[PDB]
């Protein structure tokens, strides 16, 4: 299938950070077993051209980027476009290929330009020159770069990384003042951050990342806008986020692929994923007993729990019966964990008497992909494994025949699986105490006899919330009041709970918002829903000293281990539908015996909050999470990425104290170490919510009219950014940069104008890719700004419309009709003040005007 994508923008919020603290290119990156892994990916994708997914998806990105100060878009229709780096390639197209469409304005959402221009060492259609050295060339309104570096050692990284900068001097001059260019970059090197800090950021005005996911590697794009007008712009902890989880998906990644076979290798059992199959001889006119039984069960202790299928057919005389499956390490778990192998019941592989012709065995057999929730269960499944350390017992609850756990969970820790239907796993001989018990687990009076550590209810709540015609809360508390009985103290449940605004995915889930109801059309499944925040209340009933964690296990591939290393191929529109559907689905982990954690504070982004940490030993270290990650510590403090941190010891009473201003609208969860040795224990989570959208001013009581103006005073988090725009005829227009000037309360300078009061103008947010979209206020008060009749007015023309002024109700000049004349006592004003050049500006003696649009 497709590609991903993967990107972030310049957050003006954002703390400043230095060049040296972004990550850069790992020291094993060159290697040949990190060439085996990459290699390895790369034949087994399946894929048209490359070349073309990955540019369409960050063109894309290019074009729908909003100008503060336009209000609307960086790229223009019908810009001037040079390309760098032009294939010319080998698919006989002899041009690029995604260059035809783009002309033609095929791709949805992206305008024909102009013109487009090819460079490169080997263009078929253009000027072969060396794109680090300067050439008789124009100047272009965009430049695109595919430029590649070449590497034989470790060592190249200098040569390499000067290619980088040498480009990106030239598409500097290339670039015509206020454009834009890109530009790949193949490794990532500290020295590259160091070149783009200092010289190319302060000139340019915006810059974004794009990374699409095609094969398994560290390549990058970069791009520059508004270029040759100086700014000053720097790197900022978003930055961070981008490489830390973009280097940390290779990482992952590259262990995945290490762990496959070689393409078109031989199988002969060796590896840990492969095939495997067995031949029977002369099979259903009689018993099979002996090697037919053992050989056949002891086929199925080694692969497990995976798909199992049979042939049976006739050659040169001979009657077979075939099996063919597929091993995996999750089968070697399992393996071990038998104390000896059992028998099965051969009954149904004799009532066969038909031929059942066989097929070519195949590795990676399903091209359809895995389904959403087949990727859906997992992450559910892996966040569980993870979770289970050796010797902790587990009370599993909700577990479906097929009894998966047995693989999930280490060889040495006893479980029992429970439930409402008999199971299918045999259940005499395992090595370590495994049982199976058929009871309704939301039955009363069963837990206090069965012994158990650790807790899992997976998918196990929200059918029987369905099945019973409770709301999702009740079923929840009938649960709670059990497991307080029980002797267990970890605590795992999956919970019908969306930590966002309701929206419904379109054919995989649809939601009801007022009654509190799921709909699943692709399986008809029909479960209740609660609240995020009463779930909180429950547990806190039942444990005085209980945690919460709500973790986004989203954004993490270990689970795309199991699959891979399962030869369940994945699919990019599965996991984009499953990556969705966990935030409506999450995880809430409980620790029983936890120590509560309070807040004081506000907590909404851009306030003040603050949190009250007791009992803690002025040697202990506490340490804050974000994504699994961790840029938060008492130990350093000062590199901490969000910008107001104090964390204060106080051995009066035993108390910590956190200040925080978060400048991010996540979600954090808190650690804390405790001795030398430093033993984790989890704390609560907190959610801040967007900015208040409120907006207070005060406008003065007496105005000022005169050249210096007068000032208004305004008060909003400092998140937002006020911009004066106009509305006129279907547009959104911007006013003049000097009359209205906005600096830190936010303090304002607004020269008063009579356009002013025949004009409307607005108030818009425009710190992101979008303007105007959660502070919108209109000055209803600039609309009937009182003139006071002994003072001078200016004056400037709304447009150029049969504008008519009429003086205390008695008419003069008309406006903007051919031949318009100064009167007898007006002045021209140094500089033009309406939102637009084209507007001559007016100095009035004082009196009672009155305009009139004709």
């Amino acid at each position: 299938g497709d590609a991903l994508s993967y990107y972030v923008d310049y957050n003006r919020s954002h703390r400043v950070v230095l060049s040296s603290e972004l990550p850069q290119l790992p020291d094993t990156y060159f290697d040949g077993d990190e060439q085996y892994g990459r290699s390895l990916f790369s034949l087994a994708r399946k894929i048209g051209d490359r070349s073309l997914v990955k540019d369409t998806a960050v063109l894309k990105h290019a074009y729908q980027a909003i100008d503060p100060n336009t209000g609307k878009e960086y790229l223009r229709s019908r810009q001037s476009v040079a390309y760098f780096g032009a294939s010319a390639g080998h698919s006989g197209a002899d041009q690029p290929l995604v260059i035809e469409p783009w002309i033609q304005g095929k791709i949805s959402g992206v305008p024909p330009p102009s013109s487009v221009r090819q460079f490169g060492y080997d263009v078929a259609r253009g000027a072969i020159v060396d794109l680090a050295r300067p050439f008789p060339s124009g100047d272009y309104q965009f430049v695109y770069s595919d430029v590649d570096q070449v590497v034989d050692g470790h060592d190249d990284l200098s040569i390499s990384s000067g290619l980088v900068e040498s480009l990106l001097s030239s598409c500097m001059h290339a670039t015509a003042p206020g454009g834009s260019f890109v530009v790949k970059i193949n490794f990532p090197t500290r020295p590259v951050w160091h070149y783009i800090e200092q010289k190319i950021l302060p000139n340019i005005t915006s810059y974004m990342l794009i990374k699409p996911f095609v094969t398994n590697n560290v390549e990058l794009f970069f791009v520059a806008f508004g270029v040759h007008q100086h700014s000053s712009l720097t790197w900022t902890s978003g930055v961070y986020f981008f490489l830390v989880d973009h280097f940390y998906r290779y990482e992952t990644l590259s262990t995945i692929s290490r762990q496959l076979p070689s393409f078109g290798y031989v199988d002969d059992g060796s590896s840990v994923t492969g095939i495997e199959t067995i031949s029977i001889e002369n099979p259903g006119f009689s018993n099979m007993t002996q090697a037919a039984r053992i050989g056949i069960s002891g086929l199925c202790a080694n692969v497990g729990n995976a798909r199992k299928s049979i042939a049976i057919y006739e050659s040169h005389g001979a009657r077979v019966l075939t099996i063919t499956s597929r091993r995996s390490p999750a089968s070697a778990r399992r393996k071990s964990r038998l104390r000896y192998l059992p028998l099965i019941d051969p009954r149904s592989l004799e009532v066969q008497a038909r031929t059942i012709l066989p097929a070519d065995p195949v590795l990676f057999e399903n091209v359809s992909g895995a389904s959403p929730h087949v990727c859906l269960t997992m992450m559910y499944n892996f966040e569980v494994s993870s979770a289970v350390y050796d010797g902790d017992v587990v009370l599993d609850l909700g577990t479906g025949p097929e009894a998966k756990i047995l693989e999930l969970i280490p060889a040495t820790s006893p479980v029992t699986c429970v439930d409402i239907r008999p199971t299918a796993q045999p259940s005499g001989c395992w090595n370590v105490r495994t049982t199976f018990l058929e009871l309704d687990y939301l039955s009363d009076g069963w837990i206090t006899g069965v012994r158990g550590d650790i807790v899992t209810c997976m998918l196990s709540l929200g059918a029987a919330a369905a099945g019973k015609s409770m709301t999702f809360d009740a079923a929840f508390q009938q649960l709670i009041k059990v497991l307080s009985k029980s002797t267990a103290n970890v605590v795992l449940v999956q919970v019908n709970c969306p930590t966002d605004v309701v929206r419904s995915i379109k054919g995989y889930l649809e939601i009801d918002s007022t009654n509190k109801r799921y709909r699943f059309p692709k399986f008809g499944r029909d479960e209740p829903y609660s609240d995020m925040d009463a779930l909180e209340k429950i547990c806190r009933t039942a444990w005085p000293n209980c945690s919460i964690t709500w973790v986004p296990l989203s954004y993490d591939l270990r689970w795309t281990r199991l699959a891979l290393l399962e030869s369940t191929t994945l699919s990019s529109a599965s996991i984009r539908i499953a990556e969705l559907m966990y935030k409506y689905m999450p995880i809430m982990r409980i620790d029983i015996h936890g120590l509560p954690m309070e807040k004081r504070g506000n907590f909404i982004v851009g306030q003040n909050c603050s949190l009250v940490i007791p009992g803690f030993n002025a040697q202990d270290v506490f340490n804050c999470y974000f994504n699994s990650a961790l840029a938060f510590s008492t130990e350093d403090v000062n590199a901490a990425m969000i910008p107001q941190v104090s964390a204060q010891f106080d051995a009066t009473k035993g108390e910590w104290t956190l200040d925080m201003v978060f400048s991010d609208a996540g979600i954090y969860t808190m650690q804390a170490l405790v001795g030398s040795n430093a033993n984790p224990v989890s704390l609560g989570s907190f959610v801040v919510d967007s900015p208040d959208v409120d907006i207070t001013d005060a406008w003065p009581a007496q105005l000022d009219f005169t050249i210096a103006g007068t000032d208004v005073d305004i008060t909003v988090n400092p998140y937002y950014r006020l911009m004066t725009f106009v509305r006129i005829d279907g547009q959104w227009q911007i006013a003049n940069p000097d009359k209205f000037q906005f600096f830190s309360t936010l303090v304002m300078n607004v020269k008063l104008d009579i356009a002013d009061k025949y004009l409307l103008y607005y108030i818009r947010d425009v710190q992101s890719r979008d303007v105007g979209f959660y502070i919108q206020h209109p000055l209803q008060l600039l609309n009937t700004i009182t003139l006071p009749t002994n003072e001078d007015l200016f004056l400037s023309a709304p447009d150029m419309r049969e504008w008519a002024v009429k003086e205390s109700g008695n008419t003069i000049c008309i406006l903007n009709s051919q031949g318009f004349v100064l009167p007898q006592d007006w002045d021209v004003l140094t500089d033009t003040i309406s939102w637009s050049p084209s507007i001559p500006t007016y100095i009035v003696p004082p009196g009672d005007y009155t305009l009139t649009p004709l």
